[PDB]
């Protein structure tokens, strides 16, 4: 019959909004707020939600949360934390190798298989193939960082991140090259990258993933100190879609500051998501609460700080800070999963890998805002009122 | 793994060439010479390509070929050829009602189940309930052709096509809705029309096709008497984009001159292709055969002609002329059969549901053609040649 | 083989972001806050970028900072601060020909050659042919300015500029050509214009140097008084674009308020940037520090402020203020020095010259940025943090 | 020779900048501070800029500045002051027409030439046939509105105002007509329009100049709550646009901040710019002056406030507050006579006539400015500053 030989199951659906290609074409230079995501049609419950993501070629998480290697957010406790709750912990470097292998060797004895030397209450634990918790470490890309990257592996390191803030660089390829032919197996991602022509250079180099972001942090002053930089939610996209041809996940590394802001980052292209001030103050982070005019908060700095730099002249690239408390992760990240379950569910989809189908495919549609879009798009006309996320 | 996991299966595929939409978007006023199909993938061969078309909501045929309702193109030989062949002939009323409805029974008397009064030499045959040919008829929307329509549907017609050169007037809605009160079962097409606007008015009527097409025919000439009507690309595209909102079949009307304007015809969202030169001069077309200068040919002519409107002032809007032998109609339409084939081969579709189907997705793409393009596309830089089709 | 024969040398460098002309094409008005430059490949250390500069057509710094002819900013002891830093001081003009003339006397005989009336310690230091410090003064387009010309070129002023908020008038037309006839090797900075046109004008009476900027200046109201201006970005880019046809230099004069605005106006086309607000408040400034509630603080005024001309009816152009101490010049300029190279080596560049050549070949790109994205570009999401610098 | 036979003395002139024609079609609503004017070639002095301006078909003033008819700001001593400075004052008529009247008389008895029963002092003041000031009055469009106008008339009136907010109405015309065929010789002005298709209706009426503006005003909020209105710049381009086709002036009424605006008003068409806030709490505005925490200010209401309709359901369209002291007017407009004066000398012209030629014949250009770039043309940077005018 018609009804069916006319175009064969894909019925007409009125065309309205702007597919992520169309939207990122304009040259306008958006971020996150700048833009929505359209709803589509629902035929689900949010749980059923996959939310299985891909962090390197050969490294899969339950979730798309990673914490970032920065000595006021990532060490074993925070790392822990987040094997725990399915997602991954990178450790800093602002410190010696020998603490950094201490460290990653805390966080791969939390758990064991067969001791050579609990499973039922974090279902969501990520695992490698001897029942151990997954670990990432930073290393830099100078002389010494070749002897701290042996320390690592000698501990067990997973994977490793080049921490730098541009990495197209000779001296990040190069390192790229010495860990790939002395550790064959081991997993590297490069990074930091905005744009294509870099992520070109990395993924020659042969790179397991990319970390996407300049100049986005909250910390961050990278952008009006060396006027270098490109807004997120474009870099995300324009990495993604080149990254992608080659099957190489992307990290989206910055200017996360909610659950619809991780709902963006993964409808642009990025596999996971790197979370700095989000996780600051939370009571796995390392430092110690302190209290100024009845607020908790803890310290949280950009590793381009001065004082992150004390321990020739130095250009600041980051500033120091605090940010107040937000409790456990324990209690936190359950919310930011139920969120971006949330999240897909409104917008049509059943997990984020066929989110990404969708945008891809042109059937995801966004709108952009304009700044009283923005406004009416916050709380507004309100005398008081008070915000309780959960 | 991320090889699955970034975007599900579905690949890079750069992006290269204009969807149908792009293409009619830009308001040129295109026909088929004007724009090309780009090639797709392939993993099948020709004769696995299934060409089964909808004729109305309800009537289905095995290809999508017509044969147009003109007294030198058909009567009953034509309309029993064409239903062998498996599509359908619609017999014209330039003629007393008696005259036609002795031609509906000559074509639904061929053949017969049980006979209250070969099928494996012709597969592709379409078929009604009682194992009988189907027939098309044309009418009028003048007062008579009621008459003239009673006897038809006591012939036993199983669709009706309203014959005007514009369909969406008072007089044809009026007769399509007496049509619908009177024969319940009836299917009627409407036409002709060459916007969205009239084909709302048509099927707002209660039509089950729609034939679309003013001014592109071989002999007409209503385009330069009346200034009216639409380059034939452009309204099949618009019209049957309207159309298969509601689910209703376009029958694509004139113009057509080899096998690649029938594909793009039902590239372009057509459901059935209606010929009339094409079929001119074939064994079975209605008329003698006669020699000018050592040339076999036959007459053809437009309905609007003066001598079609002889047997007050006449405004003729068609031609008299002759055409070209072109041999039998069981010769002819099997080449128009693996043409059809072909070229759903070459663009990578299993039938032409898919290939409208690919066209409404975007996945199907399209290239406009320059004149030098055209050019090149032809037979060019020889001295002397022969072309022959099969 | 193919992998050179195919394009040679030159590889595919995927396409992303815009060239500076795509990005000032498209009319609406930019400044510097609006764009970004994006990031490059480094193989290179931030030490070995060249930051050497054209001052005019044959006066040639090792570094691009110039400051503003301001009785607020500049005299003998800034002058002598930024030629030893590697830069160069113009004299304010709102004193006596006398004053000015003993002002420039002062610079001219701190570093002596031969003396007919420390070279190690300021590697950096510009010097003349008998190693003698340069030094700038401004002047008028009045009739008493010629005696004041007189005075200067007889104390030894290296380059005097013409003091203008428009530049392109006969007034000053004519005081130019009077001083090219006078004084044939003297050279002269014409100016302010922010067109091509007033570039024009000015390069046809043959300036040596274009002093860019009308009302992007942190004390000017000109553009809120007189209705008349042009964004500073847009106008250093459109004027230096047309300058360069003809080998003149462009100073970038106003609006600068950070090394991130530095580096934006050297890879616009400037070839030098004057700075007015960013060296008040520095112990070299003339005036005295003083302090209002805990801030130490020194005067900054505009030259059109009603006080600067106190010293018929007057339309101010510039208000009169207060900026926070800075500390030392000699420890001020490092840092931008330190900065401008960090956001050379980040955009991939050896030198300045080489930054301009691959903005005008269109190698190096530009991103828009939003209100959002410039919001998220700043430091962002935190209770409280302290900005150092260095 | 070639230098005047290539083009005759026309020269190259680089072309830079948007035309008014340009800026205007790009449909983004601007208003004022949206844009500005680029600078041209001077060869002139300040002084010698001629502010002559039409009022009306038939009255040409010194100045182009007029004072609206509100209860706040115009009475005999502003219509008076207004006069002697070159201007003109609107009488308001929020009380009685033999109030009105009584006014009208007074402004029409300070000076007198053979008075029937200084002019050195004033050289700018504007006079009629018989040596005396002139004077506007405003009306509504009711019935009783007639009776005003005869006492008005008989008090000897040279201008009426028609005062309403949308003066495209049918009252507007009746009243247009009635004005016209019973006092042949008055002169009336219509309005408040902001399109073209309201100026050709009152055109047609026969209204000798046209008031434009709605809901620009700083004490309206009719754009608020009728949602309509246009951005002020945009209308005054728009309507001056199609009214000089015709050779009627336009008044640009409403949100008028600064001598800055007052330029960009006349440059886009404008003859003459009316001010309501500006000359509020001027000594010659009505009302007492009174202090609120040491800060000295007046009444200024809008004559759709509740205040100003008290003496079933109003629904207002106007607020009610205050402005802080000016001084007197003798000492202000010369101040805004001396910005708009430079601001003619810096964007090339010798006269308003001159301003306006060069805007119609494309060779005055503009260009716009982002949220930044108006913020680098403000104040900024500083710690503190004072800002004197004049
Ligand atoms: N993502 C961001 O936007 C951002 C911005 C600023 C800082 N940061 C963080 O701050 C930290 C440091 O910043 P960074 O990017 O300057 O790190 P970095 O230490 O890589 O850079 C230091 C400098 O040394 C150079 N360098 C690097 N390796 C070298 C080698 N082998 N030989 C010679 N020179 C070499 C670099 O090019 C750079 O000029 C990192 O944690 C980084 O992630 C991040
Ligand atoms: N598709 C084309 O481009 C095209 C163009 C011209 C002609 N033709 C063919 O030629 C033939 C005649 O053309 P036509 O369209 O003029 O046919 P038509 O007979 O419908 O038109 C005849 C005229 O009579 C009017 N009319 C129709 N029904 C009426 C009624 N009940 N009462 C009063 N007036 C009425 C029509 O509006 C038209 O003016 C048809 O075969 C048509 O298919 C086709
Ligand atoms: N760059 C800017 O945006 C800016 C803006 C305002 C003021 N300023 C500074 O403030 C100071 C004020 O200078 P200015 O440009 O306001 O005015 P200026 O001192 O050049 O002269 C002011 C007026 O005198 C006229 N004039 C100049 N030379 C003349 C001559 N020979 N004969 C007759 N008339 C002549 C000018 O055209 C102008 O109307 C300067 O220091 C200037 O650099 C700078
Ligand atoms: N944007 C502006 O320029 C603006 C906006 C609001 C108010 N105002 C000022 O406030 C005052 C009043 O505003 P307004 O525009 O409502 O004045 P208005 O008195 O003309 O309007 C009063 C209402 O009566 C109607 N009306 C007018 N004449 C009539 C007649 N002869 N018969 C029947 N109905 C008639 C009008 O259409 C309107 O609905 C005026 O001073 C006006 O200038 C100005
Ligand atoms: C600029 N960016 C910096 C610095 N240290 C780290 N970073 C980047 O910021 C991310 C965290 O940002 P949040 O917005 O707080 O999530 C880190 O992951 C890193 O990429 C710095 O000093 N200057
Ligand atoms: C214009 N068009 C006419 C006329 N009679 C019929 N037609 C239309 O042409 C079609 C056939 O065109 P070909 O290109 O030869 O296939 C018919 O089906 C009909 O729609 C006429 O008189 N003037
Ligand atoms: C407007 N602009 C003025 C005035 N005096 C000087 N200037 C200009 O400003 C520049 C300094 O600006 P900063 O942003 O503080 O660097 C000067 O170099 C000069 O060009 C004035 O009165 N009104
Ligand atoms: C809106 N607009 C009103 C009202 N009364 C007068 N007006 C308009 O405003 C102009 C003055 O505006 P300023 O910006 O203060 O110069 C008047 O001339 C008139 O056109 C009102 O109640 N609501």
């Amino acid at each position: 019959m018609a009804d069916y030989l006319i175009s064969g199951g894909t019925s007409y659906v009125p065309d309205d909004g702007l597919t992520a290609q169309q939207l990122f074409n304009c040259g306008d230079g958006l971020t996150y707020n700048d833009f929505l995501i359209l709803p589509g049609y629902i035929d689900f419950t949010a749980d059923q939600v996959d939310l299985t993501s891909a962090l390197t070629k050969k490294i899969t998480l339950k979730t798309p949360l990673v914490s970032s290697p920065m000595d006021t957010v990532t060490e074993a406790g925070m790392a822990i934390a987040m094997a725990l709750t399915g997602g991954i912990g990178f450790i800093h470097h602002n410190c010696t190798p020998e603490f950094q292998a201490n460290e990653v060797r805390k966080v791969k004895k939390y758990e064991q298989g067969f001791i050579t030397d609990k499973n039922r209450d974090y279902p969501l634990a990520s695992k490698d193939a001897k029942k151990q918790l997954p670990c990432g470490a930073a290393i830099g890309t100078h002389e010494d960082d070749k002897y701290r990257l042996d320390l690592l592996a000698q501990a067990g390191v997973d994977v490793v991140v080049l921490d730098s803030s541009q990495g197209n660089s000779i001296f990040q390829i190069n390192m790229i090259k010495y860990i790939k032919d002395k550790y064959p197996n081991l997993q590297v991602i490069g990074g930091n990258v905005v744009t294509a022509a870099q992520a070109k250079n990395l993924i020659d180099a042969g790179v397991d993933a990319l970390r996407v972001g300049m100049g986005s942090g909250s910390i961050c002053i990278t952008q009006e100190v060396l006027a270098c930089g490109r807004p997120q939610a474009t870099a995300v996209y324009k990495v993604s879609e080149y990254a992608r041809r080659f099957g190489v996940p992307v990290i989206a590394d910055g200017g996360i500051q909610n659950v619809g802001h991780i709902a963006k980052a993964l409808a642009l292209g990025a596999s996971t998501v790197m979370m700095g001030s989000l996780l600051a103050a939370t009571t796995e982070a390392p430092g110690e609460y302190f209290f100024s005019d009845g607020i908790r908060l803890k310290k949280y700095r950009g590793m381009g700080s001065l004082d992150a730099m004390d321990k020739k002249i130095k250009v600041a690239q980051g500033v120091s800070g605090a940010v107040q408390d937000k409790g456990s992760i324990h209690k936190f990240v359950p919310y930011l999963i139920a969120g971006i379950q949330h999240s897909c569910q409104d917008i049509g989809a059943k997990s984020l890998t066929q989110v990404r189908a969708m945008m891809y495919s042109g059937e995801l549609k966004f709108e952009k805002r304009t700044s009283s879009a923005q406004v009416e798009g916050g709380v507004h006309s309100l005398h008081s009122y008070e915000k309780r996320l959960f």
